[PDB]
């Protein structure tokens, strides 16, 4: 009580009551389990990212609309079906759904667009119908490509081969859906982007008893090299049919989230169901409860002790502005990025308050996706002649964006993470602002 | 051996940090223990046939749940005899033999505020059928467990009482309704449908740590399996639901119309058996064992004192098992609480006793049948050796494993006091 | 390795001493402050120089012997050794005037008291040691003495008996910081409980923020010999594994034969047990126990010093006028020194009673563009770093800085590549 | 119950602390020792401290081994001391609460290798049934070879404690551990042989590695060095005797004060009152969770027992662990867990009985009895023996709870069982 009484007299009592703030406070894993309460309401904005599968339930421009609104962040095309032609237009009519609510960064939400491949089938490589499809994506401009059936370091390196020297951007995050893959995870992991934990196929290339295994010995291994990890697969599948999830679906979802994925995933609920958007309702809905129960004492503390030492700036301030946070209960961090990188670093620590990155790069705001607890604002403004008046704009526009939408309160502290001088790579301030 | 070390996620469970043991989990590390986690399946149609009952039996169900809200009298009774019937037909190898629970769950209240005329006869007629157990629907407060337990009479003393947790009131007074229960059910059907079906996962943690916590045994039921009623293999969500409860803490998980009423009744007990297996391997014994000791109070019971040192000394030396007498399981249950990795192998007398345990994880009932010796200190040893010989025959045992007793100083339930370590010959 | 960090890195606390190395030097500047007692054998001016080098920071007036003038001869002193080596501003090392008054004797504050309390801030002192505090009405009247020209002294309470340490909680909440003052505790109380006294309140000040000084018979042996005791020896690398701030010497200083070996004696083993502690453990705790705060000056300190172990930085470089950001860096215990560059005199030299901050005097031309002159402070912490063997080229170093002049304002840290 | 003041006592408030920082915060001058002295006091026999008069008081003020330094006096003399100490010690033989056993330690002069004074002066402690040697400058395992072959046939059960006095015995301790019976810091020469502000790490280090090899590690040399001539010690003194006690010394160790000082008796008593107060404020929370941790699992069921018997003593804050013990093993592994219950050893060896002081918490006694014809009837005997001991000196009263420790047959070994008994 002593280390909380002071911001419990400041903060109020209410404050301390929500977002499972008792259970945070615990001592213990189990004292921490035991104080969760189903009336401490969640109070963040949804941290985890939905990836919706797009098909003919979840087409049209209107449904696209309703399903950003409730909370779709990724459109996943998987080109295992249709046509070039038919996810063409799918593509088309999620950017026009994106661009409807473009008038304002208050209504603006960056929407990543990811190809999933077809895969390898019997050959033991990248296949003819593949390389035409990485092709489309980069014709394109899609932002990530997940790719089906990894097995080993040089599957990824002949989708990087495929994607050309103009997909250089473009985020490969790689599928692991059979036993060898779960053997080589360590060199995969090494040469990706990020994984997706493929757990249709897993399931039934390995014992379905064991993918349990298999998925949070991968999510943690993700979260450990600060890369993001995807759970996928028959989540809320009985939704494809149903309102309403059954018991272990609800169960699978706040599972995952606990385990420590950086996004969730929508297939067949999404793309065929009859309740495309009430799906991605549930999964928002389920990932704020399980966000909020996370036992950040534990996690923040084995993520330290795990980490090597570093003499990167970036993930030195990255460390610092997530240890700050976590004293003031700071209501965000904004971070400047060009890349999504020093956004992604400040990510790995798991803070509790939301990552606001403020980005000139529409494809770094749409990819920052990909991780858990990063809030992209796209900025317009073209270039102040001093540098320094750029970057103060820059984190005013944050502000005044966070203030706006909910995330910001007058009197609540905030972060913010910038670098010394222009260009990728070069974070390394940490400054505490009072929000007036 | 090396080998020895690869198997049941040892590497993970050696980890310094909860994160490195997840980094650990390998697909490749054979569980060897056996399954501790009780299975309790719902009869039915589906199940109700001896033969089919005998299946079920050798798939692994510890405990066969009456649901009182379908059916008569005359319908629970014929499942019970049906039960017995298949249970009692490996009782010609006692060393092998397998009890299993007979559990009432009860229709509820309904509009009512608190026990109905018609769970008062569904309770009494349980008392009269000799059921071990009584999952009782819409707890809300503790004059709930009162009622029930009134209900039962003196001649259902013995009977447990798990408290189902079905809505918002029930999960509020919580401490209150577990203080006077045996147990718990975490009763997922009802719940979601009563509080946000996103807040289910919540209440389930919630009550299942503190259930550990008060070494009560706590049941995770409802839709556990649910596409298996039509489907021969079960959905990715299914599969990590069932794994996920018996990390939570689990002591059993529960098959409804998975084994009522649908298609792969046997199939739906083998899922669970063979998922959490996988699981237990996977629990961090070295967090929870220590977390379990620190949040336990102090205490002045000789049984509690015996069970955490009894505990202890099997983590010291990788004990095969810990053989214990009991009389009404007590002494079976406060080793329990303290999840150790070694098998609680129980023998007893009291054939109820032997049943009832199986709500507890991680305890394996032997039912010893032969007449007292007029040395009481024989009649110790020859069930301790009985113990020893029907671990050896199901492969919890071989020669060269060290094992822990734990016994009593005296006849009768309430004198266990005794901790000794002993090598398998 | 050097600095014990074999040792340091160890899982367990068990393991952390079952690594302790003998061969393992100490690479870090000496952390713990020295407080020496000034008097016959001490008071030269050629005397106090060696003293100096040998590493006193505060020197201490006992004001329950001598006269007004012969302490004000003292002071003079002390005064004209540390300025003697003024000329090197890069090196230069401030020294503390501490004064400590007779006490209350048979009686709440003593006429003497009040004189000499007067003489204190008449003679420009920086630190007030009063003894015999026993509740916080005896620390607002020491503060009342000092009148409105003294509210800059710090107010150190020495807890010499029973009812102090009963009632130390409102002591410390009013008090600047504590003595553990063992010679009359451990005739006031059981002598073997004077041990318990000492951990309590060391522990107590750790967690509160605050100063500890750890003082009487440390070395008394030596006195008249040039080395001391094994249980001496031992009872000084215990008061800095305790959590002392800072180690005293009294008789040692003040009368023996060996003054200038005594303060050597406590700066090698300071030095030797700094290495020796075991921060995997001590930052956890009091991060742990430091409770939550929307002080921008406190959410800086714990980020910066959770930044300096993570890249291992050689230093933490803060600006400050009142001293107030160096201390909360010093009370999360980093193992990278806090060079604290400051323009007041003042601050820089009570800045030593807490541990592992090393206070730069900047005596150099202002920068007419203020975010210059703060770079240029920053600049000078560097290269009076370097020239100190505190950094080298390739080192990282966080810098601690403020959004706008004055104190109080405290908000910005920065991770830095030297040279 | 046992009541609010039983949990005000001996740091109890502190004992039960979440972190190492709030346990110091918690420490308190008024909550009363109540346990037994459990860290062994050692006082080195001499002039000062010779006559039996002063034995006795040496004795009832808390001295549990007697020292006799090699490295002055001679054969003739020592022998003499040694008399006059046993003579001590049979004056309470004719009351129960009064008679404890002592240890005599010969600590050898010293050495290229073993000395020739050092074979003589071994073959007068084997000669005149000494219990340990202090093997002076100990620098490699061989050392400790060629002392226990000096202990001929007749010396084997005696223990040998290396003193570590140099650079090349800190540098391989391990090895000199290894085949040591236990180790002193003998601080004087190693303050000489490396810098003096070096000797607390290598104290430190060897106390650790010693409580983590489960041996006993004694810390010695100018303790209380200041009562030689004064009555009262110093800060530094009293300090330096506390933090030996909490970095985990078995036992401290009286030499000067003792052996030539002017105040022997009180140089006795303040050690005893110091170590009482320290032993309260012990962290067992952390400790034994570390001893724990850092042991390797284990499939003798010695070993096996003693963690299950200190872990039940804990759960119920047992009186005492009572064990019987023929060689002292039982009580040793008991030991290395540092239980704050107290350990009472019951045997028949009288030699085991002196020995076991070595072993923090270890109170023996010495049993008597002719043997049973029923082994399980002369287990009962020695356990109610223990336990009527344990309430006629104050450690246990009817209502308290007592964890018991035996083996399944007679013979050294083969201890498996702990049980828990409620004292009647
Ligand atoms: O129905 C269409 C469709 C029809 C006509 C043109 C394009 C599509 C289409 O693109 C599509 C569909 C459905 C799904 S699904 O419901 O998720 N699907 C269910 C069975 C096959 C599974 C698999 O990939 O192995 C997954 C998709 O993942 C998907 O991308
Ligand atoms: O001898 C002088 C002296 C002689 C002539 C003029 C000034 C002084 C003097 O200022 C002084 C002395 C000695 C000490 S001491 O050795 O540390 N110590 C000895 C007695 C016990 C302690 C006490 O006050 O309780 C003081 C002092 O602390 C101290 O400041
Ligand atoms: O005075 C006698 C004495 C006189 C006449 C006959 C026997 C003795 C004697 O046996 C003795 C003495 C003194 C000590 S001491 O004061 O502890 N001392 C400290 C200095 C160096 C140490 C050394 O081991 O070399 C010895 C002893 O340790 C010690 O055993
Ligand atoms: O996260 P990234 O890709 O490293 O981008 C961070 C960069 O953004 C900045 O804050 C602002 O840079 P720009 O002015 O070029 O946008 C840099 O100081 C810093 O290096
Ligand atoms: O677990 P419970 O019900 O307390 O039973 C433990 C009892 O079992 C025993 O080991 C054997 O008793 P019985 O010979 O009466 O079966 C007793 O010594 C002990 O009190
Ligand atoms: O530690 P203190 O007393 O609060 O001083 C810190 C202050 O020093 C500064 O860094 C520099 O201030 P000045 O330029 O006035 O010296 C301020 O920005 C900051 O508020
Ligand atoms: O500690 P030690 O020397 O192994 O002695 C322990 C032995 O003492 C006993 O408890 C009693 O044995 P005895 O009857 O021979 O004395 C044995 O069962 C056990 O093996
Ligand atoms: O490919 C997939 O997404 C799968 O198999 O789950
Ligand atoms: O009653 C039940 O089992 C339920 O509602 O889940
Ligand atoms: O006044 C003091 O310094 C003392 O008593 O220790
Ligand atoms: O021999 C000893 O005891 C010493 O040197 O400390
Ligand atoms: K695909
Ligand atoms: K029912
Ligand atoms: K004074
Ligand atoms: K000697
Ligand atoms: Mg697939
Ligand atoms: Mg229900
Ligand atoms: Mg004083
Ligand atoms: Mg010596």
């Amino acid at each position: 009580r002593a280390d909380v009484a002071q911001l419990t007299q400041e903060l109020g009592t209410a404050f301390f009551q929500q977002q499972q703030l008792p259970a945070a406070m615990a001592d213990t894993f189990l004292e921490h389990l035991c104080l969760l309460d189903i009336d401490s309401e969640p109070v963040a904005a949804r941290s985890t990212s939905i990836i919706a599968t797009i098909g003919p339930a979840s087409r049209s421009v209107e449904r696209l609309k309703e399903m950003i609104k409730a909370g779709m962040n990724i459109a996943r095309l998987n080109f295992s079906h249709g046509s070039h032609e038919y996810h063409a237009e799918s593509i088309a009519n999620v950017r026009e759904a994106v661009e409807s609510f473009a008038g304002s960064p208050l209504s603006y939400r960056p929407v990543a667009i990811a190809l999933d491949t077809k895969g390898p089938g019997s050959g033991p490589g990248l296949s003819e119908q593949d390389v035409r499809d990485l092709r489309f994506g980069v014709e394109h401009g899609v932002d990530i490509v997940f790719a089906s059936f990894v097995r080993k370091a040089s599957d990824v390196a002949a989708v990087r081969a495929a994607l050309g020297p103009e997909g250089h951007g473009i985020k490969i995050i790689s599928k692991i859906e059979n036993h060898e893959g779960v053997k080589r995870f360590d060199e995969i992991l090494e040469v990706s982007d990020g994984i997706m934990v493929a757990r249709g196929d897993l399931g039934i290339e390995i014992p379905a008893e064991k993918v349990f295994l298999a998925q949070k010995m991968m999510i943690g291994r993700c979260n450990l090299a600060g890369k993001p990890v995807v759970c996928a697969t028959q989540m809320l599948e009985s939704m494809i049919t149903k309102p309403r999830p059954t018991r272990a679906e609800t169960s699978d979802v706040a599972n995952a989230v606990l385990d420590g994925a950086d996004c969730i995933m929508l297939s067949g609920e999404t793309a065929k169901g009859n309740f495309p958007v009430e799906a991605v309702k549930m999964q928002h809905a389920i990932a704020r409860e399980a966000e909020a129960a996370v036992y950040h004492r534990q996690l923040f503390e084995e993520l330290r002790r795990a980490a090597p030492l570093s003499r990167d700036p970036t993930e030195v301030t990255a460390i610092g502005a997530v240890e700050a946070a976590f004293k003031c209960c700071a209501a965000a961090i904004i971070v400047l990025t060009t890349t999504g990188r020093s956004a992604q670093l400040l990510s790995r620590y798991r803070p509790r308050a939301a990552v606001i990155a403020v980005t000139r790069s529409a494809q770094a705001a749409r990819q920052v996706h990909l991780c858990r607890g990063v809030f992209p604002l796209l900025y317009r403004e073209p270039p102040e002649a001093i540098w320094a008046d750029d970057v103060d704009r820059r984190v005013q526009f944050g502000i005044e964006s966070g203030k706006l939408r909910g995330f910001l309160r007058v009197g609540d502290l905030v972060i913010v993470v910038t670098g010394w001088r222009p260009g990728s790579g070069y974070t390394n301030i940490m400054r505490v602002l009072s929000i007036s």
